[PDB]
Parts: C-alpha cells; sequence; structure tokens
RNA sequence: GCGAGCGUAGUUCAAUGGUAAAACAUCUCCUUGCCAAGGAGAAGAUACGGGUUCGAUUCCCGCCGCUCGCC
C-alpha cells in the first residue's frame, strides 16, 4: 500500500545508515529548528569529520493556530542529515534516498530551485537549493560557510527533510489530521489536542513576567558558565533562553523597539560559545583525525563547464563575461578564428569557436624601446637600459637602428612570433579565463577556489584532440552528463564538430533563444484549446527559461468558486510564487479556471498535472480565508493597527508618520498650484492613506501594498478619485515604473517623500558612505521625476522649511541646506545622462536649481542655443563688464543717475539697459534673453571704445562703475555665465 | 551589506612598458591705454602606498574618495 508515517522514518534512517551516517537521537530541550540542535551548530566547527543524521521535532509557538489550517503547526517533525566533509555525490545520494522511501523518481518532477539561507541570531549562512516535487517544496539543501562568526573549514552539507509535507503528497491527503500514522491509528488522533491546547498556552495564558525574568536568569547563567570554560551547559542555557524569547514574542508582549535589543542580547552569546568550543576541542588534540589536503587545416573548439544548478540570473551574466574574456585572449596571443558563439543551461555554460587556427600567425613586428637619452651614450651605448632592452628580446645588440620617433630617438629592432601549435597556448591561458568569471554570491566546496556552484566536469576539446589542463581538482576530458536519470546520463563526444548534434540527441535544447520559442509556442496551443491566451510578462519568461532544460507544458484546472477574489491576487499567487502562466479568455478578457505549468524531461504528465492542481488549491484556500477575515471590518478601522510597524527608532512607527502628513498636505497643494475645489477632496483621502499596510493579505503578499487598498476603498463606497489616489502614494516602486498622473495623486506621493527625507536626514541616518541603508537614493531620485515628468512648478527651499517643522526631533536651519544639495546632485545626474553637455548643467543649476522642472526645461533649451553662432557673441558681450570690475571699492550702492553723466556713450548705453531690463524679468525663458542681449552688445563696444572708466577724478568715477555693475548683473537668475568655457 | 565601474594640470580629455600632448583658465612682453580681442613666450598633473622588471601612468597586491544595481 502507501507509506505510513513511521515507515517513512524506519526506511530513511536505515538507508542513510547504509551510506555511513551515524544515527543519533534528538535532544531534550525545546528548539525551533534542527540546525540549532547542539550537535549541528557546535560540531561543524573545526577539522573534525562528522557524518551524522537524526530526527527531531521542532517547536515554534508563533505559528500556533489552534490546529485548524491544514499546513501550519506549532510542533512539526523534521529529519536532519549533515555531511562533513562534502563527499562529492552529495546530490546523487539524495535522489537515491527519495526512491528508497518509495517514490518513483523517473515519473514525478524533481526540481532544484535556488533559495539561500541566512540567520543573524546564530551568525550563519550558506548557499543552496530547495527541492520541489510536483510543485510542493519538500526539502532544503545547503552548503554552510559561516557558523558563529568564524568561517568554516571544510564546508558542511545540510539536508533537511520535512516529513509531514511529504506524507500529505505521497498519500492524497489535504489536512494533516488524516495522515495515517501506523496501520490503524491516525496522526490527528495522537497530536490533535496537543496541537489545540498548547496553542492556548503559547497564545493566551502564558504568564508573561515569569518568562521575562527567566530570560535574564538564563542569560546570566550562560554568561557565567563561559568563565569556568564549560561549553556544553553554557550552550544549553542559550537554547532555553532563546526559547523563552519566542513565547514572549507570541504573546505580543514584546513591543516594537525591544526586538533590536533582544536579538543583540542573544546573538553575542552564540557568537562567543563558538570560540570556546573550537578551542576546548583543540586542547584535546582532535581525537577524530584532521582534514588536510600536428599541422593541418583548422578545426572547431568547444568548451563546456558543467555545474550544479545555477540561479536563473547567473546564467545570463556568466555566458557573457566568458565569451568576451575568450574573444580578447584569442587575439592577444595572435590566433585567428571565425564565428564564436556562447550557450547556457542551468547546469552548463558552453562556448563554441569555429574553425580555430592550428598555429600562431608568426609574423615579424617592429618594437621601439627606450630613447637614446636613457640607454644610448657616446662611447657608452650599453649602459643599463640597452642591455635590458635587448635581453628580453635576445636579438643581438648590433641589430639596432634609429628612427625619427618624435625626437629621433628610441633605438629598436625586430622580433619573432614563435609559432606554438595552438594547443599548448590554450593550456597556459584557459585556467585564468575560467577563474575570471565573477558573481555577487559565491561558494567554496573543497578548496579556496570560489565559484557560484560546484563545478563537476569540464569538457574542452579541439578537433579530435583534448586540450589538457586542470581546474579546481578536475582534469578536463571528453565526457558529459545528459538529462539526469536517463539512459544518457553519461556519454562521450568524439569530435568537436558533432557536439551539438549529440547534445540534442539526449533531449537537451541548449540554444537559449530556441527554448523561449518552444515554451511560448506550445503554450499557445493549450491556451487556445480552452478558449483563451496566456499572460507572459517578459520578466517571467526570462525566469522560466532558466529553470528548465527540456521544457514540456501542461494545462491544469482549479476551482471556479475562487474567482471571487481580486484579479491581482490570483495572478500574483500564480506568478510570483509558483511560476505558472495564467489564462484569460480573449473574449470578455478576464480570467478562466486554467493555468499552464512547465515540466522538465521525461514526465508522466498524468501525475504532475494532478500534483500541481492540488497546491494552488491550498494556497488559494488560505488566501481566501485571509480575504474573508479582512472584509469583516470597515476600512477606516485598519488604521489603528499601524502603531506596531517600526519606521525609525528615535522617531517612531508608521501611524505617527502618516499622522504627520495630513497636517501638511494642505499646503503642498498650494506650492504646486493645485485647484481650490480639490483641496477638500484630498484631505479625506489622506487619512485613509497607507492603511492597508496592516491588513491580513498585505502581511502575506507584501507586494500588494497599494493594490489591496484601492480594492477595499472602492468596495467600501468612496469616490472614484479618492480610491485611485489611494494607490499612487506608492508609485514609483522601483526603477522604471509609471508615475502618478491624477491630480490628488501627486500631492501625497510628494508629501510622503518629503517626510521620509527630512526625518531620516535630520535624525542621524545620513547616507555618507558606500552603504545604502533605508534607501535614501531612490527616495530622493523619484521626487524629481514626479516633477520633471509632470509640468509642475515647485519650491525645494520652501517646502523643506515647512515639512521639517513637524518632526519630533528638532531640525535646525543648517541640516536642510544639505538635503537641497543631496537632491540637486541627483538632479544633475539625471540630467547629464540624457545626452546633455556637462558644462551647461552646472551653469543652470546655480540659480535655477530650486524648481526641478524649470531647470530641466532650460538646460535642454540652452544647449541647442549653445550650438548656434550667437553663443560666442553673448558669452563675450557679458564678459567685458564683469572682468573689468574685479573689485575697485564700489561703495555708493546704486549710483546709477544723471548727477554728472557728462560721458558721451553713457547716454546711449543706459537707455539700452533700461529697454532690455524692462523685458528680462526674473523668470523669463532663454530665447527672449538670447534675442534681447544681441542689441545690447553693440553699445557696449561703443562705450568701451571711448569712455575711460578708471578714475581720473576723485569722487565722480562711481557712475562709470555702477553703469557696468548693472549691465553685468542682469543675467542673475537665468544662467551663471562665468563658468562656461570660451570666456 | 555585497558586487560592478572609475580616479591625469586649476576645469574637460589623448596616450601607452621606458624625453606624458592639446583646448579653456593663469602669468609676462606687445599698445587707436584701463575690459575684450589678434601676436610671441613661460609655468603647471597620473589620489596614496607596496611588488617584479634595467625602467610602470600601463601588469600584480593593499588603502582613500566618487558613481551605480541588490539587500
Amino acid at each position: 500500500s502507501v507509506l505510513t508515517f513511521q515507515q517513512a522514518i524506519q526506511r530513511l534512517q536505515d538507508y542513510w545508515a547504509s551510506v555511513g551516517c551515524a544515527v543519533m537521537q534528538c535532544s531534550n530541550t525545546e528548539v525551533g529548528a534542527g540546525t540549532m540542535n547542539p550537535l549541528t551548530f557546535l560540531r561543524v566547527l573545526g577539522p573534525e569529520p562528522w557524518n551524522v543524521a537524526y530526527v527531531e521535532p521542532s517547536i515554534r509557538p508563533d505559528d500556533s493556530r489552534y490546529g485548524d489550517n491544514p499546513n501550519r503547526l506549532q510542533r512539526h517533525t523534521q529529519f536532519q542529515v549533515i555531511l562533513k566533509p562534502d563527499p562529492g555525490n552529495s546530490q546523487d545520494l539524495f535522489l537515491h534516498s527519495l526512491s528508497a522511501l518509495g517514490i518513483n523518481v523517473r515519473e514525478h518532477d524533481i526540481r532544484f530551485v535556488e533559495d539561500n539561507w541566512e540567520s543573524p541570531v546564530l551568525g550563519a549562512w550558506g548557499l543552496g537549493w530547495e527541492v520541489w516535487m510536483d510543485g510542493m517544496e519538500i526539502t532544503q539543501f545547503t552548503y554552510f560557510q559561516q557558523s558563529g562568526s568564524l568561517p568554516l573549514l571544510p564546508v558542511s552539507v545540510e539536508i533537511t527533510y520535512g516529513l509531514e509535507r511529504i506524507l500529505m503528497s505521497l498519500q492524497g491527503v489535504d489536512h494533516f489530521k488524516n495522515i495515517q500514522y501506523t496501520k490503524g491509528i491516525t496522526y490527528g488522533e495522537l497530536f490533535l489536542e496537543n496541537e489545540k491546547e498548547m496553542s492556548a498556552y503559547y497564545l493566551e495564558h502564558a504568564n508573561v513576567d515569569n518568562i521575562q525574568k527567566h530570560f535574564d536568569d538564563f542569560e546570566e547563567e550562560a554568561r557565567s558558565l563561559l568563565s569556568l570554560w564549560l561549553p556544553i551547559p553554557a550552550y544549553d542555557h542559550v537554547l532555553k533562553a532563546s526559547h523563552a524569547f519566542n513565547i514572549l514574542d507570541s504573546r505580543g508582549f514584546v513591543g516594537v523597539t525591544e526586538r533590536a535589543r533582544y536579538f543583540g542580547r542573544m546573538r553575542s552569546l552564540a557568537r562567543q560559545c563558538a570560540q570556546l568550543w573550537v578551542k576546548t576541542r583543540e586542547n584535546l588534540g582532535y581525537p577524530l583525525g584532521t582534514y588536510q589536503e600536428v599541422v593541418g587545416q583548422p578545426r572547431a573548439f568547444v568548451l563546456e563547464i558543467g555545474t550544479e544548478e545555477l540561479p536563473p540570473h547567473d546564467v545570463i551574466e556568466a555566458t557573457k563575461q566568458l565569451e568576451k574574456s575568450l574573444i580578447q585572449i584569442l587575439e592577444k596571443r595572435r590566433l585567428s578564428h571565425g564565428k564564436v558563439r556562447s550557450y547556457g543551461t542551468p547546469r552548463r555554460l558552453a562556448v563554441v569557436v569555429e574553425n580555430l587556427n592550428m598555429k600562431q600567425m608568426e609574423e615579424e613586428i617592429e618594437l621601439r624601446g627606450p630613447p637614446v637619452a636613457k640607454a644610448f651614450d657616446q662611447e657608452g651605448r650599453p649602459t643599463k637600459a640597452a642591455e635590458g632592452f635587448c635581453r628580453k628580446n635576445n636579438v643581438p645588440i648590433d641589430s639596432l637602428y634609429r628612427r625619427t620617433d618624435g625626437k629621433t630617438e628610441y633605438i629598436y629592432a625586430r622580433v619573432k612570433e614563435s609559432a606554438r601549435f595552438a594547443d599548448e597556448v590554450l593550456t597556459e591561458d584557459l585556467p585564468t579565463i575560467i577563474s575570471g568569471i565573477s558573481f555577487p554570491k559565491s561558494m567554496r566546496w573543497n578548496s579556496n577556489i570560489v565559484f557560484s556552484r560546484p563545478i563537476r566536469w569540464i569538457f574542452a576539446l579541439h578537433g579530435d584532440l583534448i586540450v589538457p589542463f586542470c581546474f579546481a581538482g578536475i582534469s578536463s576530458g571528453n565526457q558529459s552528463c545528459g538529462l539526469r536519470n536517463s539512459s544518457l546520463a553519461n556519454f562521450k563526444v568524439e569530435a568537436a564538430e558533432l557536439y551539438l548534434h549529440t547534445l540534442e540527441k539526449a533531449g537537451i535544447l541548449i540554444d537559449m533563444q530556441e527554448r523561449k520559442q518552444r515554451i511560448l509556442h506550445d503554450s499557445s496551443i493549450l491556451a487556445e484549446g480552452v478558449g483563451g491566451d496566456i499572460i507572459a510578462p517578459d520578466s517571467l519568461v526570462q525566469e522560466v527559461i532558466n529553470l528548465v532544460e527540456a521544457p514540456m507544458p501542461i494545462i491544469g484546472r482549479y476551482d471556479v468558486s475562487f474567482l471571487a477574489l481580486p484579479k491581482d491576487v490570483l495572478i500574483t499567487v500564480m506568478q510570483k510564487h509558483q511560476k505558472y502562466f495564467p489564462v484569460t479568455s480573449k473574449t470578455m478578457g478576464n480570467l478562466l479556471p486554467c493555468f499552464i505549468t512547465v515540466a522538465n524531461g521525461a514526465i508522466k504528465e498524468e501525475v504532475v498535472r494532478k500534483g500541481n492542481e492540488a497546491v494552488l488549491r491550498a494556497r488559494y484556500e488560505d488566501a481566501k480565508f485571509f480575504y474573508k477575515m479582512d472584509t469583516q471590518k470597515k476600512l477606516s478601522e485598519f488604521r489603528d493597527q499601524l502603531s506596531s510597524i517600526l519606521f525609525h527608532e528615535r522617531l517612531g512607527t508608521m501611524l505617527d508618520k502618516m499622522k504627520r502628513v495630513e497636517n501638511t498636505v494642505a499646503e503642498v497643494a498650494l506650492l504646486l498650484g493645485i485647484n481650490e475645489k480639490m483641496i477638500p477632496a484630498i484631505k479625506d483621502a489622506a487619512a485613509l492613506a497607507m492603511s492597508d499596510l496592516a491588513t491580513n493579505i498585505v502581511t502575506e503578499f507584501t507586494s500588494l501594498a497599494g493594490i489591496m487598498a484601492r480594492h477595499y476603498a472602492l468596495r467600501d463606497g468612496l469616490s472614484e478619485q479618492i480610491a485611485e489616489a489611494l494607490f499612487e502614494i506608492t508609485l514609483p516602486r522601483f526603477s522604471g515604473d509609471v508615475f502618478p498622473k491624477t491630480d490628488p495623486g501627486i500631492v501625497l506621493a510628494v508629501t510622503d517623500r518629503l517626510d521620509s527625507l527630512v526625518g531620516l536626514f535630520g535624525a542621524g541616518c545620513q547616507p555618507s558612505s558606500t552603504n545604502d541603508p533605508f534607501g535614501l537614493r531612490r527616495i530622493s531620485y523619484g521626487l524629481v521625476q514626479i516633477l520633471v515628468e509632470n509640468k509642475k512648478n515647485f519650491d525645494l527651499t520652501k517646502a523643506l522649511t515647512l515639512v521639517a517643522e513637524e518632526q519630533p526631533i528638532t531640525i535646525d536651519s543648517g541640516v536642510i541646506d544639505e538635503v537641497v544639495q543631496f537632491v540637486t546632485r541627483r538632479l544633475e545626474q539625471l540630467l547629464v545622462d540624457e545626452g546633455i553637455n556637462c558644462e551647461i548643467v552646472r551653469s543652470v543649476l546655480i540659480e535655477r536649481a530650486n524648481c526641478p522642472y524649470l531647470a530641466s526645461q532650460t538646460a535642454i533649451e540652452m544647449e541647442a542655443f549653445s550650438r548656434t553662432e550667437d553663443f560666442p557673441k553673448i558669452v563675450e558681450a557679458y564678459s567685458r563688464p564683469t572682468r573689468i570690475i574685479r573689485g575697485k571699492e564700489i561703495g555708493s550702492a546704486l549710483e546709477v543717475d544723471a548727477s554728472v553723466f557728462e560721458k558721451d556713450e553713457e547716454r546711449a548705453l543706459w537707455s539700452a539697459y533700461l529697454e532690455v531690463a524692462d523685458k528680462i524679468h526674473p523668470g523669463v525663458d532663454i530665447k527672449a534673453f538670447a534675442d534681447a542681449s544681441l542689441e545690447l552688445l553693440q553699445p557696449l563696444e561703443d562705450f568701451f571704445t571711448n569712455v575711460f572708466v578708471m578714475a581720473e577724478d576723485e569722487k565722480v568715477r562711481n557712475n562709470r562703475l555702477a553703469l557696468l555693475t548693472k549691465v553685468a548683473s542682469l543675467p542673475k537668475g537665468i544662467a551663471d555665465l562665468s563658468v562656461l568655457p570660451g570666456f
């Protein structure tokens, strides 16, 4: 029959005992996971080999739900296996485990989807995958690299089965209380009331001060026993203190600001138990050993680097910096070739260079060295440089001559190219090619070489002969693994020109652009067989392509009564978590009860559809309960939960922040010049803002912040524009998203971004680093795009003098004069990379930098004027009276008068100044300026020609100074003309 | 938190294994004087430290600053 719950264990722990793991027992203290058991956190540190495997429950109380939802339990059993050192087969033993416990691995769909692991409390992290059998995540698989705070050597492999998410799939059961434990008895009929009334304890009746005391008591005892040098009890007390913190957090007694203190209090206990254990081991001497460690026509050249499953976006950025790094070094070494072409797959990165040469080019080239001054001399030609110049080239020293190299120097000679057979060249240069590829996250598995996933085979051939070398303990050869668990899981390719034809004879489609066209072209037949078509945003196809090797699509049905949910929760479940394709009927274009999934390989396609249909019958069944729990109360009541989300420590939660916005959004609608008959209809849509952030859905689907506020608002019976404005307080959410277009949608999206700037700035967290906490870059970058894309006239130095007045911490006039600069630099960077010149955007941003729309308007309109032949007339016309007045003690400020203006050309210059200054007002555009100064430039050169400005008289020489101070100051407000070149 | 790319006169930019160039700015000499303009001349730099090589601005390592993605 089927596997019961105890046979699963009785077979897993004897299979893993045939391999060689010791089989221990669980602990006797409450833990939350398995990786914190005393014998997998302590005993991975050191040189000590530790193959072990055990079974333990895990108790985490904040997941207690009275035992009703069929997936979450407050006490669930695991199965943990740790292998140190990494044996090498570490994921071909796993798939023998699976078919050992009665699974048919040639029939289901086993997928290795990447998921890293990190935990700051223990101070550990590692890289690895999670295993999807028919859509269900069943197992985690990790290589460790830190533990405590000291790096690991050698690294450990951790495999952690979860034995109640496996047994519901292997048995056709939807609710855990129907799982057959042994022949006759059920799982519910053993653990139901423990599930039911330990929840009431961890959830309602836990005495919450006799735990607050026990936390500190355990902390003190573990800190004391770390001074008699006793690691064992000094860690058990850490275990039973981090337990008592969990049933504090569950009861809700931990506020919002104590968590950052509790985590710190308990992290430095595990951080310093580790350094004691690793030493008390080595004072014994490590009683468990120690870990120490030809000429012919051209032929093709193929190089493949097998791997274990890379992420979906480490194939794309590593199939480029390999082909480029090969293109360079093929010609750096004087070798000729043809059509070079790369490829990719989750577990191989191939490159093909066609008809590669057989020898180097072998031509003689000139080469000039040091000048005749340094090396050559009269009767002293060889000093110390000529010999060094001929030694590295071994040409005889009397084979040199001179050339007019600028100054008729630099003696030189010829050299040779030294043909080297094109297969002893690559031996020297390939390892530094393969070692060149660099990723953001990277591993170590058996040495100090770094890569993103372990390399398992290298297939590098040329013609018929093998290019021999070694990288990371693997000697290159001519074998390759095909589609896993098939008849061609290992083949050998003879000649490098029948590589591709052999590869696709084992099922693999390696050409990346011909997997997209066999996904999106066998999905359409399915979607049209039912009546509709797919929804494939090309940010999802680029991540479904690189999860598969030989694709195969399948349609599946889910229930119709789930169609009452919002459309944008159905599609987000089906896309961002399971990676499916929704289906919409192309007549009346809303959703249908179908989905399309992409299997991988030789699949039964009768069990995988039936297995996938029953996972999003469960995720939908949870989201529907959340939704029905969220329509129990009117939306205006979800505000008063907001006071339990942290924003920043010394300034507080989110409820106070949204409190500080209703009181200022009544003026930012006057700075932008918004119509009067909408300043009412904004403010009531300002109290409801950011309310959905405490909802039940949005805590689960944290990407629906903003959608599931408009959905509730419209349903409650508000206006349309209120609900629509309740959505664009979040736009834009990343780089390249739509901006707020409606009128009351700008006010709020601007008023929020003013606060999150002025508060975070005037309260310590300044971005002065390469480190970016709190995202102060994009928050400051979006505030200028909401304006330059929307034709709005703003004042950055008045709004920041008014949205800083509200904060709880005091804001002095000096700290808002750096926010303006941190915004202006961002505007300059936005403006330069639009194909603008760099010198004009620094001559408009000196006084037009306040209103970010007029600046971006008048900096594009100034370059086109700079390229016309009036720029050199104006930039000089205004430079003749600003240099001549570099300081001569002009004291009588205005002085522009006819008191004594007995000058000849003054009487015709001041008139021109008045008739132009009557046009140029402090906000004029650049063209009226550029046509109003061209007629002023002549009386200038008719004034300077005659009048001797400098003082031949004592008092009356200030007219002649003010009359030019004015003509010099006219462009104050339009452009700072003393920076542009050509002055 | 991690990666990626960068750093040359005062501002912008060429070059590369072995006399670091040019533009604008600055200075002096000219005089239908003080501004501008046309002419001659002069001075001025590889962020910093370390490594090989006879010689590194260039190849290698380490420190400081800047810009950009993810967290």
